[PDB]
């Protein structure tokens, strides 16, 4: 319920790996399909997300995936801490899925389909996620 | 000054391109490091946007980028019109290549240089553009 507390984990679809990181307070998610799963393509998204958000700590299911030289350095010069301290997070993941499944078809390549699975998450009101996330942060700044 | 519209352009370093897109209220940023200015590239990059921001009108400075079948049908998926109504932008595109020739030695690649930058670019005070950026949609929001 912190603020600046984000969930990060990988998923598997057709081959291809989509990194998704959820904002646990609010359910806001973005997501991107990469080619493999390296330390690379985690520091660089992790690197993209702390300039648009403020990232302050970063929990994930697979503690492996941040224990390489590049991820920790990106996680060293954007000021992120690891979270040591749960419904959210697997209903994100898992609506996640749903709706991809459902836009499929409207798409030449999975990763479109994605991004169109992220775009209607965000949207979509039940206030929606991304109202949430925003008016989460602007409370905050005050 | 409208909380919807955008500004999106491409600029070249060192052989490689930069879409760069600027929030004109705010002057929050979002930039990318491409292989190639296609309009794949480009619909992809709008799709990403749209689900992470409330994208209501896209601006440029080359029309031509955004007559590509496929970039027309991204703006039609998600709901973007093009803008067809200064200071703001060329400041934030300038002060983007300023901030990555200074941290241009900290980074192995440009593609990281270029998300440090953004991640500076969007913390700085003088408010910053991050906080302008949530204060402006979450008032919209009421
Ligand atoms: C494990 As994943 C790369 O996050
Ligand atoms: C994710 As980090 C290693 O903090
Ligand atoms: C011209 As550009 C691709 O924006
Ligand atoms: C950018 As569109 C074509 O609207």
């Amino acid at each position: 319920c912190s603020p600046g507390i984000w969930q990060l984990d990988c998923t598997h679809l057709e081959g291809k790996v989509i990194l998704v990181a959820v904002h646990v307070a609010s359910g806001y998610i973005e997501a991107e399909v990469i080619p493999a799963e390296t330390g690379q393509e985690t520091a660089y998204f992790l690197l993209k997300l702390a300039g648009r958000w403020p990232v302050k700590t970063v929990h994930t299911d697979n503690g492996s995936n941040f224990t390489s030289t590049t991820v920790k350095a990106a996680c060293w010069w954007a000021g992120i801490k690891q979270e040591f301290g749960q419904g959210v997070i697997e209903s994100m993941n898992k609506e996640l899925k749903k709706i991809i499944g459902q836009v499929r078809d409207q798409a030449e390549h999975l990763k479109t389909a994605v991004q169109m699975a992220v775009f209607i998450h965000n949207k979509k009101r039940k206030y929606s996620a991304g109202e949430r996330i925003v008016d989460i942060i602007a409370t905050d700044i005050q």
